This record gives structure tokens, C-alpha cells and sequence, in this order.
């Protein structure tokens, strides 16, 4: 079973103990650390942040204590046009640039494959996605004539439907692609203009609008799209999303002004690490949808939707289960990686939990 962790650049400026750089990942911990994000630029990747040919480094340099970890570099992310990647895949010339500027770079800093992250494609992007992968991997094989491990390649996928049925060919890209990492943690967001949880599992016979929107929806629907159960990866997320209230109502419904406070070292409207989290549920009162296995906690005008170690034990054994090849953490530097937040001494209480499921009968 795969285990698939993402690590953000940025997660370096974070003050204090926020500070998370490749050197805190533990090299048992993950199968494939993947690095994000890489830039584009006259049509070939690219580094992003100003040091990440050291963060590069550092990060290939754990293959050392486990020689048998894989790492990937991840392409574009949010930061980054959507407009940019399309305009760069749309065109055969571009394309073709950008793919065979990928291997060398690759290669030069270590890495043994590539994600894809273009988040998100449009409907007049879809057929050029599909070609890109396909014509990517083209480029992986004939790579691999000259003696060096045939390189991977990955992509981040969305795991909304109106998101699938825009952008993607699930049938196609599956054959090229060597795992896909569904993206199910966003089934909620401030745009809605209540509360609700944004990675349930289940919908929840709470009132289906929405039943499309949960993780088991997301992984039917793309085995019934065609995609391998062992080429698909659920995603499990670390982080939490917070909504500041409107009232004090906080069940089901109840209504919000808009994204909860920034957190103390994340820093950012709306999300928080588990680690900020942990430390947020010392006075806050607890809840668990049961319908959809996942918590939620809330203090002052604060709410929170979450994940913790049972739901995301529980999420591993619905993925090991629906027999999947394995799950995908969003993200390291947001899981309480120092070990000292949550009680507990251990170190990526999340993930760990995960790998330990992962490895049972
Ligand atoms: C990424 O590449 C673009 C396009 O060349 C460039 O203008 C931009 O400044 C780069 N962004 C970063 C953060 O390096
Ligand atoms: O939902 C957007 C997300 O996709 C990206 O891959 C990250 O997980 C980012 O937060």
C-alpha cells in the first residue's frame, strides 16, 4: 500500500515551531514524499522559492537513511494559472518544451518522478490534459532506454464531480498515470454559507443536496469512470477548516459570517494544522458526525472541521477495503510533526496512524 505525502516550500516561513523544513520528515514514515510546488517558466519547470535547489537537496538526502523512498516534485498547485498550465498544454510547441525540460531537471536534483498539479482544467482543457500525460510518459519511457529507473508520474485530481466531469478523462489518463491522488478534503467550503464538514467520508443521511459531495461518492465514481483501484489514492487531510459563527447556533445548519481567525503559525483565514488544533480543543466542545465519521469541535464564535487519528484510521480501512493502492496526506508540515502539540510524544500523530492501518490485515 502506498503511502503518498505532500510537503509545502512555504512551510519553511512559518515562525517558530511552524518552521518545517525536509530535514523533520521521519524516511519510514511515507512510500513517495512529494515536493510543492514547482514553477513554469519560458515553458519549462522550474524552481519556485529562492532556495529550493538546498530544499531539493535536503529532501533527496533521506534517501540515504532509506534508500528505497520515493520522491516526487509536484507542478503548479493554486499559486499558478490555470491559464498559464492550459496555455502551455494547448499548444503542441509549448508542450513539447516543457516535457523535455522535465527528465533532466528531475534527474539533476534527485527526483524520481513527477506530479501533476493543474488545478484545475476547464472543459476546452481536458483533451489537452489527456494528451500532455499521455505524451509525458511517452517521454518517461523513451528516458528510461538510457539505464536510469523509469521515472513516475502522478496527478492530483479533484474529487468533485461538476470538477471530473469538466476536466478530466479518467479512462485515458489512468493507463499513462502511475497513481492518482484524489483530492478529498474540499467538499465544503466559505462559499457556502453555513457550517459543514469538508472531508466526510460518508454523506450522511443528515439531507443529502449533496450526496455527491464525500469522499465514497468521489472513489465510486472514478472506478465507474475506469480508473484502477490500484492506480487510485484517497486523499486524507491533516489540516482543519474553521468558520466563524453567526449565532450561537452550531449543529447541523447553523449559520456562519464567514472563515474562522487565523491560527497562531499557519497563519491563514480559514485553515488551521493539526497542530493548532490540538491545542484549539483545550476548552472547545467535541462533536462526531456519525453519519459521515469525521469531528468537528467548537469554541467561542469558532467552529471547526476536522480530522483526527480515528477518522483518518477510519478512512485508511474504508481505502484497504474498497482495495485501493493507497492513500495520499495533505500535508506533512501541517500534521503535528514537532510531536510535542498533541499530548501525546509522537511525531505526525496523523500520518502515523494512517501507516500503522495501512499495514494490518
Ligand atoms: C514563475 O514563472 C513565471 C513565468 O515565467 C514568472 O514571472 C514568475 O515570477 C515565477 N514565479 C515565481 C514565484 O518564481
Ligand atoms: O484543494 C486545493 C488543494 O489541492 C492542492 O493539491 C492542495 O491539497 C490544495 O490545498
Amino acid at each position: 500500500y502506498k503511502l503518498i505525502c505532500y510537503y509545502t516550500s512555504w512551510s519553511q516561513y512559518r515562525e517558530g515551531d511552524g518552521s518545517c523544513f525536509p530535514d523533520a520528515i521521519d524516511p519510514f514514515l511515507c512510500t513517495h514524499v512529494i515536493y510543492s510546488f514547482a514553477n513554469i517558466s519560458n515553458n519549462e519547470i522550474d524552481t519556485w522559492e529562492w532556495n529550493d535547489v538546498t530544499l531539493y537537496d535536503t529532501l533527496n538526502t533521506l534517501k540515504n537513511r532509506n534508500p528505497n523512498l520515493k520522491t516526487l516534485l509536484s507542478v503548479g498547485g493554486w499559486n499558478y494559472g490555470s491559464q498559464r498550465f492550459s496555455k502551455i498544454a494547448s499548444k503542441t510547441q509549448s508542450r513539447r518544451t516543457f516535457i523535455k525540460s522535465v527528465p533532466p531537471f528531475l534527474r539533476t536534483h534527485g527526483f524520481d518522478g513527477l506530479d501533476l498539479a493543474w488545478l484545475w482544467p476547464g472543459w476546452r482543457d481536458k483533451r489537452h490534459l489527456t494528451t500532455l500525460v499521455k505524451e509525458m510518459k511517452a517521454e518517461f519511457v523513451r528516458e528510461a532506454q538510457a539505464g536510469t529507473e523509469q521515472l513516475l508520474l502522478s496527478a492530483a485530481v479533484t474529487a468533485g464531480k461538476i470538477a471530473i466531469d469538466r476536466g478530466y478523462d479518467i479512462a485515458q489518463i489512468s493507463r499513462h498515470l502511475d497513481f492518482i491522488s484524489l483530492l478529498t478534503y474540499d467538499f465544503h467550503g466559505a462559499w457556502r454559507q453555513t457550517v459543514g464538514h469538508h472531508s466526510p467520508l460518508f454523506r450522511g443521511n443528515e439531507d443529502a443536496s449533496s450526496r455527491f459531495s464525500n469522499a465514497d461518492y468521489a472513489v465510486s465514481y472514478m472506478l465507474r469512470l475506469g480508473a484502477p483501484a490500484n492506480k487510485l489514492v484517497m486523499g486524507i487531510p491533516t489540516f482543519g477548516r474553521s468558520y466563524t459563527l453567526a449565532s450561537s447556533k452550531t449543529d447541523v445548519g447553523a449559520p456562519i459570517s464567514g472563515p474562522g481567525i487565523p491560527g497562531r503559525f499557519t497563519k491563514w483565514k480559514g485553515i488551521l494544522a493539526y497542530y493548532e488544533i490540538c491545542d484549539f480543543l483545550h476548552g472547545a466542545t467535541t462533536h462526531r458526525f456519525r453519519d459521515q465519521q469525521v469531528p468537528y469541535a467548537t469554541k467561542g464564535n469558532q467552529w471547526v472541521a476536522y480530522d483526527d487519528q480515528e477518522s483518518v484510521k477510519n478512512k485508511a480501512r474504508y481505502l484497504k477495503n474498497r482495495q485501493l493502492a493507497g492513500a495520499m496526506v495533505w500535508a506533512l508540515d501541517l500534521d503535528d510533526f514537532r510531536g510535542t502539540f498533541c499530548g501525546q510524544n509522537l511525531t505526525f500523530p496523523l500520518t502515523s496512524a494512517i501507516k500503522d492501518v495501512l499495514a494490518r490485515v
